[PDB]
């Protein structure tokens, strides 16, 4: 029924560049996800507490969020764009476990997916 802490954002030991795939990821993927009218339920962690849901922690044992892949992406955290679009497909997946189809959360993350998709799709070329 509590809270994790919530996943790393920084990592001074891990190495970091920064490529044209992983700028897109920021300037053009998390940017039009988080502008989104229904991504405010995946701009933090999901507080268990807050929304009392004992079990989701106990189902959900790689929580991912929008707020965390923002500043990772803010703080170079990333070697590559996989890494990234992992923690995305991480997001939607948790959403789509700990919840029932047709509940408003999987039709939310069900709409940012698919934008997310044709985003994805249209990833530059490593330069
Ligand atoms: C601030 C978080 O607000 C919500 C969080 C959820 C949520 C998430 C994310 N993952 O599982 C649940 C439940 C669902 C809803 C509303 C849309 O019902 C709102």
């Amino acid at each position: 029924s509590m809270n994790p802490p919530p996943p790393e954002t920084s990592n001074p030991n891990k190495p970091k560049r920064q490529t044209n795939q992983l700028q897109y990821l920021l300037r053009v993927v998390l940017k039009t996800l988080w502008k989104h009218q229904f991504a405010w339920p995946f701009q933090q962690p999901v507080d268990a507490v807050k929304l009392n849901l004992p079990d989701y922690y106990k189902i959900i044992k790689t929580p991912m969020d929008m707020g965390t892949i923002k500043k990772r992406l803010e703080n170079n955290y990333y070697w590559n764009a996989q890494e990234c679009i992992q923690d995305f497909n991480t997001m939607f997946t948790n959403c789509y476990i700990y919840n029932k189809p047709g509940d408003d959360i999987v039709l939310m993350a069900e709409a940012l997916e698919k934008l997310f998709l044709q985003k994805i799709n249209e990833l530059p070329t490593e330069e």
